[PDB]
DNA sequence: TTAGAACAGTTTGTAACA
DNA sequence: TTGTTACAAACTGTTCTA
């Protein structure tokens, strides 16, 4: 079962250097290029499936970084 | 003055049973009339303003229960 | 004055190009 | 095979009708 992992979505292929679904790699891009600061309203440690991916975009781009995503040099 | 009880926007009125914005008025109906049960990806504490707000729906619609919005009466 | 619908813009996600 | 990017749908918020 080849699977995202940041959300558990099915993914789709290894994307900027980490298994993740379509989803999660374009948020990626678009998060980690983006001029707009991500606050999280808890904790920062909220959790990512693939129901409730959209609720926090700080949560969620901090854990494509600790997959090892990368925007490749 | 006129603050959103919910997330602290500039209140349009009171909507449904209390003083909230245009935006909270609206997620509150079709949150409360919708079928989608909605679960904080948290600890149920996320801070609702108008920056976050539509980060956890389920926090805001606990914080809109607990501001006296409510359908008809 | 506000509830309710419709419109519009924002955001997220999919599919397709190279 | 994957990175951009465009296309599409989902979603939140605004304006408007009663
Ligand atoms: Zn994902
Ligand atoms: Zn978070
Ligand atoms: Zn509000
Ligand atoms: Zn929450």
């Amino acid at each position: 079962q080849k699977t995202c992992l940041i959300c558990g979505d099915e993914a789709s292929g290894a994307h900027y250097g980490a298994l993740t679904c379509g989803s999660c790699k374009v948020f990626f891009k678009r998060a980690a290029e983006g001029k707009q600061k991500y606050l999280c309203a808890s904790r920062n440690d909220c959790t990512i499936d693939k129901f409730r991916r959209k609720n926090c975009p700080s949560c969620r781009l901090r854990k494509c970084y600790e997959a090892g995503m990368t925007l490749g040099a």
